C-alpha cells in the first residue's frame, strides 16, 4: 500500500485527495479557497469527519503549507514521510507532453514554456509543483496534463483550415481537453466489460460545468470537441462552444467589444446561463424550465442537440459505434439529458431501458441494443493517482 | 413561356421557355442573397424596400429597380430549422435584439436538387432523408427530412460551416480574441482571414481551385494533399451530424463543382460507411453518372447538377404566372 496525493493548483485555490493505493481509498480531500483574498476558507475532510476554517491565506505557499501541517494535525498521517508520491493537473501540455512525465527542472521549464497557450492555469499549476519539491524535497512528483491523452489526433482532425502558417508559426491548431477524464472512464468501461479498449469504438461525452466529447478507437483517441482552448465544441455551463466565427469581427465592429470582452463573453455569459437566463447550474435551469421558463426549455433542448451533433461527427468517422459513456455532474446523475442525448437512434442498435436509466444503473441500454451505454463516475484523480504509481514508484 | 433569370460589378442572366426549361441592362426571377426571418418563400414584388431594409445582413450583395417579377431568396429555403438549429448559444439578446441566429444559404441549390432526386426516384421528397451537399467555391451540407430543409452548415453569413475555397468555415472561436490579443488583428482583418486567405487557398498555399491543389498532391505537395484530406473530414463530420438529427438516411446528394465532376472527393467523402448501408460503385462513381452508389447499397447516392436558374423560374411561374 503506497500514499499518493493528488493536487489541482487553481487561481486562487487548492484542490487535494490523498489515496490509498492501488486500491484508491480515499483517505482526506478537501479545499483551499479565495487564497489572497479574504474570505480565505480551508476544508478538510476524511471518511469520518470535516474541518472548516476561515483564515489568512496569503499565498499557495501558505496554503500548502496549512495542508501538510493539517495531515499530521488531525492524525491522517503519522508523519510526512509516508507520502510515497504526488501527481499534479497541469492545464496544457501542448505538443511536447504525450504522456505523463516525472517532475524534473526542465519539465517544469517545459511547462512554464507553455504558459502562453494557458495563461490562467498552467503558471500556478507549475507553482503547486514548485512548492511541493520545495516543501517535500523527498517525495518524486508527476505532471498529468489534460490535453496528452488527444496527442494521438491525426492531423485532419486537429488542423484548423485556416493559413498554413497560424499552425506552423503560432501553435494554433486543435489540443483538446478533460484528456485525463476521457482516459479514465474509457479504461474503466472496458474493464466493466471485460475486453480490452482496442476492440471498441467508443464515443465519452463528460458532462460538467465544462463539456467535451471524445472519440475512442483501438484505445486510442481519434477526436475530441474542445480546441485551441477549452471555450469551444459543445455548448456548456457558461461557455458557447461552436459558433459561426464570423459573429465576432461583427461583434467587434457593432459593440466594440476588446479581445478580453470577447473572451468573456464566450466564456463566461454564453452557455446555460446565456440562453436560459436563469443560471449555469443544469439542476436550475431545469427546475425553471418544468415551472414553464421557455428560454430555460429551450436551452435544455439546444444543450442535448449540441451533444447530439458531435456524437453523430464522431460515429461516422469511426464507421460506427460500440459504446457510448456518460460520465460528470450531468452526464452521471441526468437520466432525462442521458434520454434526450439518446432518443431516436435506432439506426444505430442504440436504445435505453428506462428503468435502468432512471436509477443510473452503470449499463442503461436497451435489451436488444447493439450499443452499449454505460453511466460511470469519472475519478480523475484516481487517474493521477495511477499514472504516479506508473511513473514514479514502477515496482 | 418566356422567364428571364437575373442575378446581378456583374450582370448574369438567363432565358428558358417553360416548363421545358430549354443602364447594364440596355416574367422575371431576381436572385436576392438574405431574406432574413421574413420570408418564407419567394415572393412577387411589389417587399422591395424590406428587401433593402435587410442590406444590414447582406450589405456587399443585397442592395445591388432597374427591370410580373418574384424574388428568389438563399435563405427562404432554411426557414424551417428549429430553433435548436438556428440559435447559437450566445446570451439570448444577441439573437432577440441584433438578430444573429443561423439562416444558411445554397438554399435554392439544395431545393433544386433534392426535389429532382425525388423525381428521379419516383417518390415524394418527403418520403425520404436527404443530405445535400453542393460543393463548389463556397460549400455547404443541408439535412432535408419531410420535404423540409432541417439543418444546414452556413450559418450568420455564408463564412462557415465546412472547408471551403478561401474560406474557413467553422473554427474554435477562442482563436479570433487570441488573434486580436496577439497580432492586434482589426475586425476586418479577421474577415477578410475566414473569408479571403483560409481554406484550400490556406492550407494547400497552392490555390483556390480544387482541381489545381489536386494536381499539387499528385506531385508530392504535403500541403495540398492534407488540405484535401481535410476538406473531405469537415464535409464527413457535418453529415455525420445530420444524420444522427434525422434518425438515418436514404439519399446523398452531391452537387456544386466539386460535387457534379470529382469521383476523388466523392469517394473520399464516402469512405467506410458500411454502418450506414452506403458504398460506391466504382465505375459508375468514375464517370459521374447520376446514381453511384453500390448495387447492395441501401443508400442513394445520387450526382445532381444544381440549376439555380431554371429554379427560379419556376418560382416565377408559380407565383406570377398561376
Ligand atoms: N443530480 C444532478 N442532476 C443534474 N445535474 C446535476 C446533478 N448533480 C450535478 N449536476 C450538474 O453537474 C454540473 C457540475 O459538473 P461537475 O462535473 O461537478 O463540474 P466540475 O466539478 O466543476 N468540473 P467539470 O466536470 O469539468 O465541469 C452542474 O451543472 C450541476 O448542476
Ligand atoms: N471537373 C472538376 N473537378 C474538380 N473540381 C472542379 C471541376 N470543375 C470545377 N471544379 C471546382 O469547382 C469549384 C467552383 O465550383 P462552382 O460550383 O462553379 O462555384 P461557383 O460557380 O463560383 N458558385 P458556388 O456554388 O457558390 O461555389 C472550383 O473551386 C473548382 O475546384
Amino acid at each position: 500500500t503506497y500514499k499518493i496525493m493528488a493536487i489541482n493548483a487553481g487561481s486562487s485555490s487548492l484542490k487535494f485527495q490523498l489515496l490509498n493505493m492501488p486500491q484508491g481509498a480515499l483517505l482526506c480531500q478537501g479545499l483551499i479557497e479565495r487564497i489572497g483574498l479574504p474570505e480565505a476558507r480551508f476544508t478538510l475532510k476524511t471518511s469520518a469527519q470535516k474541518w472548516q476554517e476561515t483564515l489568512p491565506i496569503a499565498d499557495h505557499h501558505e496554503a500548502v503549507t496549512l495542508l501538510l501541517e493539517a495531515l499530521t494535525g488531525r492524525g491522517i498521517l503519522s508523519s510526512l514521510q509516508e507520502i510515497d508520491g504526488v501527481g499534479h493537473r497541469v492545464a496544457h501540455g501542448g505538443e511536447r507532453f504525450k504522456d505523463a512525465a516525472l517532475v524534473c527542472d526542465d519539465t517544469l521549464r517545459e511547462i512554464e514554456r507553455l504558459a502562453e497557450l494557458a495563461p490562467l492555469h498552467n503558471p500556478v499549476n507549475a507553482l503547486g509543483i514548485r512548492l511541493f519539491r520545495q516543501l517535500l524535497p523527498a517525495v518524486p512528483a508527476v505532471a498529468v496534463f489534460d490535453t496528452a491523452f488527444h496527442q494521438t489526433l491525426a492531423p485532419e482532425a486537429w488542423l484548423y483550415p485556416l493559413p498554413w502558417r497560424y499552425y506552423a508559426e503560432l501553435g494554433i491548431r486543435r489540443y483538446g481537453f478533460h484528456g485525463t477524464s476521457h482516459h479514465y472512464v474509457s479504461s474503466a468501461l472496458a474493464e466493466k466489460l471485460g475486453v480490452p479498449l482496442s476492440a471498441l469504438r467508443v464515443v465519452s461525452c463528460h458532462l460538467g460545468n465544462g463539456c467535451s466529447v471524445c472519440a475512442i478507437k483501438g484505445g486510442q483517441s481519434v477526436n475530441t470537441s474542445m480546441g485551441f482552448t477549452p471555450q469551444s465544441g459543445v455548448m456548456m455551463g457558461t461557455r458557447s462552444g461552436d459558433i459561426d466565427p464570423s459573429i465576432l469581427p461583427w461583434l467587434v465592429e457593432k459593440e466594440g467589444k476588446s479581445a478580453q470582452q470577447l473572451s468573456q463573453l464566450l466564456n463566461n455569459e454564453s452557455g446555460l446561463l446565456g440562453v436560459s437566463g436563469v443560471s449555469s447550474d443544469y439542476r436550475d435551469v431545469e427546475q425553471a424550465a418544468d415551472a414553464g421558463n421557455e428560454r430555460a426549455a429551450l436551452a435544455l433542448s439546444l444543450f442535448a442537440e449540441r451533444i447530439r451533433a458531435t456524437i453523430g461527427s464522431y460515429i461516422m468517422q469511426m464507421g460506427g459505434l460500440d459504446a457510448l459513456i456518460f460520465t460528470g455532474g450531468i452526464g452521471e446523475n441526468s437520466a432525462r439529458a442521458r434520454a434526450a442525448i439518446c432518443r431516436n437512434l435506432h439506426f444505430l442498435g442504440l436504445a435505453l431501458d428506462d428503468e435502468k436509466n432512471q436509477r443510473s444503473a452503470t449499463f442503461i441500454q436497451a435489451d436488444n441494443a447493439l450499443v452499449k451505454v454505460a453511466v460511470i463516475n469519472t475519478n480523475e484523480e484516481l487517474m493521477i493517482a495511477r499514472d504516479v504509481m506508473r511513473l514514479a514508484l514502477p515496482q
